[PDB]
């Protein structure tokens, strides 16, 4: 009794049909989607919680999946499922739950529901379960009419075989009734006229208005609070209760500054509930004060509390990142998941208006039981077939191991990859080039493992390097194309120390360009930090980066070989 609860997250691409069919589900049933939707199914009642976009919002899909049993996987019938909500369902099967798949616009000519069903399986190569991969059931939707069915050919003429689906394969919650009240904050919300309201799955007993409470926070530290009101959700909306008990997603009010992780109790039974999350960060990066000569040229904000303030700002945007004090008090350890993760940090902090030199990005070793680890991940990748055997000799060479490849039938083909972050470093950048701006490319981590004995290709070629400080003039420029590329035509202002080119050979060469062209080589920021080398630098302002030597000047450079 009071275990008719069914508490499930959804999962869907944009434009694929959640907030359409949860939409429906609500108006065929006895009761922008709300970041949870109730519905009465008979005497079921469902807990559909919405699942944030597709970037870290604080990680906030760890705190939903902490208040679920399941999880509801919406896929287009023609698209089929995108690599953008991957990791939303990685961190579903992280916190082992067994999903619902939803294979909804089945009524679109072109629909393949057969294909999307293998790539939707096939994508389960988030290393999940045996348990999960096995037995997740699949419901054919077509929300625009309100079709649900366990075929797609055969259908019924409502929703009730995706309800039935639901009840069927979603455990109720484990949850103790008669225990002593207990609830973890998951989310928080806020009203000018009740204040800060507290968000949670009640793991344990129940709760009233103006019951006595007490609140433990992640350490352990403790206050009391008397709640205010109880509120049980109902339909999109949020209704006054005068009992919630365990298994209730429901929201709190008369508590202060809840904090996420924040365990709500019976006063005499104060037990916290397990802080739950941490992406730990797997590729390091250092950020510096712009120590070249041209200190405060195009960006405001430039000195070294500048940049640390601000980074312990994005520390609370982000759980996946961390920032550290270097002994160089003008340059900081800060860590990411993925080097995408820090990248578009900068291009932010960019226009935010700043100017910091930034080092090449670096996996994070981890030492486990004496030896030494490295992380790898899982990557697949889409070309065209006059690119496979080229792509596939260079990630060969970067240490790729490869686990399957799946012809497209129409003249493209998907690779699938474990390779370590070390080898997979930069690649984009090459990736693109080679398959002409065709191919596409996706990575999950996967897990840590001994490394693979020996180093990735360096950079073989080695950089023109100015040996000066002026505008470029054309007629030394048409001297340099003798022997390499460069990044600049006539009247642009340079330093000394700054890289100008792409020597043809593999040393470093100190040019003078201050002394018609080819075309430049304009780097975007990740194809430019993809090319510096350990000994080297990239220079970020709001308006373009620049590329440069750790050390600046010809005899400094020497003395370090
Ligand atoms: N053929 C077919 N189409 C479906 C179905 N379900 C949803 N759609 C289409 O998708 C759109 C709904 O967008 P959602 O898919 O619900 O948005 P969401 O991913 O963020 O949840 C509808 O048009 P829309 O509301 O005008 O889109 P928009 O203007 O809100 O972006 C409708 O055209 C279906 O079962 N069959
Ligand atoms: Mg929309």
């Amino acid at each position: 009794m009071i275990e008719k609860l069914r508490n499930i997250a959804i999962i869907a691409h944009v434009d694929h049909g959640k907030t359409t069919l949860v939409d429906k589900l609500l108006q065929q049933s006895g009761t922008i989607l709300a970041k949870n939707t109730a519905i009465k199914w008979n005497d079921y009642r469902i807990n559909i919680v919405d699942t944030p976009g597709h970037a870290d919002f604080g990680g906030e899909v760890e705190r939903v999946m902490s208040m679920v049993d399941s999880v509801l996987l919406v896929v287009d019938a023609f698209d089929g499922p995108m690599p953008q909500t991957r990791f939303v369902t990685k961190k579903a099967f992280a916190y082992g739950l067994k999903p619902i798949v939803v294979i909804n616009k089945v009524d679109r000519p072109g629909a393949r529901p057969d294909w999307v069903v293998d790539q939707v399986f096939d994508l389960f190569v988030n290393l999940d379960a045996t348990d999960e991969q096995l037995d997740f059931p699949i419901v054919y939707a077509s929300a625009l009419n309100g079709i649900a069915g366990l075929d797609h050919e055969d259908m019924a003429e409502d929703m009730t075989p995706l309800y039935q689906a639901i009840v069927d394969h979603v455990p109720a919650p484990d949850v103790d009734l008669d225990g002593p009240f207990q609830m973890q904050i998951s989310q928080l919300d806020y009203n000018s006229y009740v204040g800060v309201i507290g968000i949670g799955r009640i793991k344990r007993g129940k709760v009233k208005p103006n019951q006595q409470v007490t609140i433990i926070d992640s350490e352990g530290k403790t206050r009391n609070a008397k709640v205010g009101k109880v509120l049980g959700h109902l339909g999109l909306e949020r209704i006054e209760t005068d009992l919630a008990e365990a298994g209730d997603i429901v929201a709190i009010t008369g508590l202060g500054e809840l904090n996420i992780s924040d365990t709500v109790c019976d006063t005499q039974n104060v037990e916290a509930l397990p802080a739950l999350s941490v992406d730990e960060p797997t590729v390091s990066m250092f950020f510096c004060v712009n120590t070249s000569p041209f200190c405060g040229k195009e960006g405001k904000f430039v000195t070294s509390r500048q940049i640390l303030d601000r980074l312990n700002k994005e520390l609370v945007h982000n759980v996946a990142l961390r920032v550290e004090e270097t002994e160089d008090a003008d340059a900081f350890r800060v860590s990411g998941r993925g080097e995408l993760h820090l990248s578009v940090l900068i291009e932010n902090m960019r226009r935010e208006g700043f100017e910091l030199a930034v080092s090449r990005p670096k996996v994070i070793f981890r030492e486990i039981d004496g030896r030494k680890q490295e992380p790898y991940e899982n990557v697949t990748l889409d070309v065209e077939e006059q690119h496979q055997g080229s792509v596939m000799q260079a990630l060969g060479e970067r240490k790729g191991d490869l686990k399957n490849m799946n012809p497209d039938g129409k003249g493209r083909v998907r690779l699938d990859y474990v390779i370590p972050s070390r080898g997979l470093i930069g690649f984009r950048s090459e990736f693109m080039t080679m398959t002409s701006g065709t191919g596409l490319l996706y990575s999950t981590f996967s897990h840590y493992d001994d490394v693979r004995p020996g180093e990735v290709g360096q950079r073989q070629n080695g950089v023109l390097i100015s040996n000066g400080q002026g505008k470029a003039v054309a007629f030394a420029l048409f001297g340099l194309q003798d022997r390499g590329k460069l990044f600049l035509g006539h009247g642009a202002e340079v330093y000394e120390g700054q890289i100008i080119g792409i020597h043809s050979r593999s040393n470093d060469l100190t040019v003078n360009c201050l002394t018609v062209l080819v075309p430049p080589i304009r780097m975007t920021l990740e194809q430019a930090l993809e090319f510096i080398d350990d000994d080297e630098l990239v220079e970020v302002t709001p308006t373009s980066i620049r590329i440069r030597k750790r050390h600046l000047t010809e005899n400094d450079r020497r003395r370090a070989n």
